[PDB]
């Protein structure tokens, strides 16, 4: 209560993607005023090139922080609960490696909720009934009842409409992209957008996502990479016969294989496979500098997708569904995410600018913290942010390789 | 043979976009059974390629067929009048051949509606109080009450959700995306989607927009032509300004210089101004033709815009207003449709094919009958439709030269 919660201004800019609309959330119910809150993106909630932005994502509890209070969040929290579909989950492992690696997570997972190691194909054909018998020889599971997929899109469209009706100040095209802070005397007083608008308040986060390493200079602590999904289409009556399915995890991969209303399946790449590097000049760089920089969806459907990826997504269909392995892939598209080194969120105060947070480092990972993530980078913005997550978070330039981050292999660029 | 309305079974080719939507909601409300309608689209409804799509279109009462009558339904229906917005509508002229053929509508427009002639700058400030005064030195203009903008996109998607309530099949993408008819011995008894779905139907319509000339043949009755616009934000204190504005008419194009809620203005080019011709087989020609190809918006909204198009705009701009005209134009864009030579729609069997009926020629100005033009259409396959429409919409290859159509020049080719 230096300014009180009430008269303390807040600008998220990237407020209509994951973490920024996460954030705008949990001011208005920690007692911000909401007109003193102004959310800014270059595109209106929810963005057309937010990473959110989906008809689906897989909410899968893991070790990760915060994973287990999100997954509460998703359950109990009345604006987030008509957004999720509890469907079981089903990690499954063909192999040595795979079966190791499946017995090391049940180990760590079966500490945080019930999990149920499958060793017959019987046992996984009950909890999965779509899958054939020689389909899964030599398989092993986990079954998880806790597990499912969110409505991204629309969880992210619904903190739109409670901000909107509470009265959150927004500012979007224009008079939302960030140019650059607006600093008086190391201390950021606010923003300025392409347009020229200047908005100013006490505090400023940064929650663009993975444009965050291109408007302010991040010293390489994330590195944003696209990630490749497509579309196959089922009759009606193939579309039946994966009612009531559940979520798929191939070790780290998940899917979801109940199609929509029009018969679609949503089908992503393994990982984020491909950075985009240009040269360009974050606010905060003394000269342009090899960044990996997105291209937006609202700007480049139909564009380039790797042969590579459609080839793992092909791949991933064989494997489960083999009788869908002729259905063409449509819709191709790439959503981009940002990798830190580590994996984890960078959630910290600039080291130079006072008042100005990051909060960006989704590292492909942190759509299912859309419901308790704001409250996280609100406790930062207060100074109540817990050591632990303080730390894990932390500004951490030169702490390792995000290019390569804690993936296989150092992405390939689109160029190529 | 022939079925009862309720047992009849019909498709309807482009039931996301305008005609399409129309037809199949006056299918429903004309007493076909639901679930013997199909809507078949590319893309779902409504469809992000239709020409209907939009944040707004202008509703200006003309002499031409059904403008009364659709313009009542806009005011009445229970469904449409929620997304029209009557503001009153100002046609503007300046200079003695603009005011001359001013004074020509003005004659024609009283008989149908009440209209008012503004002689002096005075009365004219008075209907817009937003115009400067040196501005409209030597303008003239007519006054309706009645005109105004609708909410298109949201129009659509009504008809949409509500022909989903009712139980209308839908297919889109592969299932969706019209390949072929079914014929046999001359009668069209279905429709056959790229992904080799077959669909079985009494009656089939093709209202595919300017896709309609591309997928069976037309013998360039209908030529398809790009229709740029693009987008000004103001800032809201500049927005306020135009509260209460009514339409503008420069001659024959309409504006609407009050901005939504993010503070944009949508801004039209003169007319649809692009063919993009390519060589290309639509089902009934024997071999490809140098046709006028869209280029879809779901896919590439990241196109060329000519800067032609640009000027027009900056130029209208700068007319109506002055003060906005550093302001930068973005989300450029396209919006596809099919004229014919005489500006008339295509609405008819196919001379061939018998239960195939042609339902297109939307000739760039056939959104202000989305209540209605389903009615129509449903009369058309009836063979209950007035002599006077059947005629006006008549199946005509060889009338007339619809690249140029009523227009002044022919369209230019946007290879160039
Ligand atoms: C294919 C794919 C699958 C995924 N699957 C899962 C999953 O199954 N489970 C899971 O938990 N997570 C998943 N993720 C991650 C998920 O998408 C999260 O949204 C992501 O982890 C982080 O979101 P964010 O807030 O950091 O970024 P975003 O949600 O992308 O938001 C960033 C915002 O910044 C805005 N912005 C950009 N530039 C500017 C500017 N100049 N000015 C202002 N605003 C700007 C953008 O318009 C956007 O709205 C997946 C991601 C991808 C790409
Ligand atoms: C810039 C611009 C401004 C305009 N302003 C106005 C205005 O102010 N007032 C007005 O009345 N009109 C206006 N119009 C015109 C109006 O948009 C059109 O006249 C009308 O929307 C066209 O309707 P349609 O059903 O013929 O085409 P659409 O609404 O485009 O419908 C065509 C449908 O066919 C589908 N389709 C395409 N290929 C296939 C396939 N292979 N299989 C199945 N489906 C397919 C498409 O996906 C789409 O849903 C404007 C047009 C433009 C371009």
């Amino acid at each position: 209560m230096a300014p009180s919660r009430a008269n303390t201004k807040v600008i998220v800019v990237g407020g209509g993607g994951t973490i920024g609309s996460s954030t705008a959330l949990h001011l208005v119910r920690s007692g911000y005023t909401p007109s003193n809150v102004t959310v800014l993106d270059a595109y209106p909630i929810p963005s057309c090139q937010s990473a959110g932005n989906d008809l689906n994502k897989i909410m899968g509890i893991s070790g990760a922080p915060l994973s287990l209070e999100a997954f509460q969040m998703w359950n109990e929290d009345e604006l987030f609960k008509k957004f999720f579909h509890n469907t079981g989950r089903l990690d499954c492992a063909h192999g040595e490696k795979d079966i190791a690696d499946l017995k090391k997570l049940y180990q760590e997972l079966v500490k945080i909720i019930p999990a149920e190691w499958l060793d017959s194909e019987d046992e996984i054909l009950k909890r999965m009934p779509q899958l054939t018998r020689d389909q899964i020889k030599g398989w092993k599971a986990i079954f998880m009842e806790d597990g499912g997929w969110l409505a991204a899109a629309k969880a992210i469209k619904a903190i739109g409409e409670y901000l909107r009706d509470q009265g959150v100040r927004f500012g979007f095209y224009g008079a939302g992209s960030f140019k650059q802070p607006l600093l008086a005397e190391g201390v950021c007083i606010g923003v300025e957008t392409v347009d020229g608008t200047r908005y100013y308040a006490d505090k400023v986060v940064l929650a663009a996502g993975a444009w965050s390493p291109t408007l302010v200079e991040l010293q390489e602590q994330c590195v944003s990479k696209a990630w490749v999904y497509g579309h196959i289409q089922l009759t009606p009556e193939e579309a039946a016969r994966y009612k009531n399915s559940p979520v798929v995890y191939n070790g780290d991969v998940g899917f979801f294989f109940e199609p929509n209303e029009h018969g679609i399946i949503k089908v992503c790449d393994e990982f984020p496979g491909f950075t985009r590097f240009k040269m360009h000049q974050p606010f905060g760089a003394k000269a342009p500098k090899r960044i990996s920089v997105p291209r937006s969806h609202c700007k480049h459907p139909t564009d380039t997708i790797p042969d590579a990826s459609i080839v793992r997504i092909r791949r991933a269909i064989a494997t489960f569904m083999p009788q869908f392995k002729n259905k063409p892939l449509f819709n191709q598209a790439m959503c981009w995410c940002t990798d830190t080194a580590d994996g984890h969120l960078l959630i910290c105060e600039h080291p130079e600018w006072k008042n100005f947070y990051l909060a960006t480092g989704d590292s492909g990972h942190s759509f299912k913290l859309l419901p308790i993530i704001g409250k996280y980078v609100v406790e930062l913005l207060e100074g109540t942010l817990a050591d632990e997550l303080a730390h894990k978070w932390r500004w951490r330039p030169g702490s390792g390789d995000a290019l390569k981050s804690r993936r296989e292999a150092p992405a390939k660029d689109l160029a190529d």
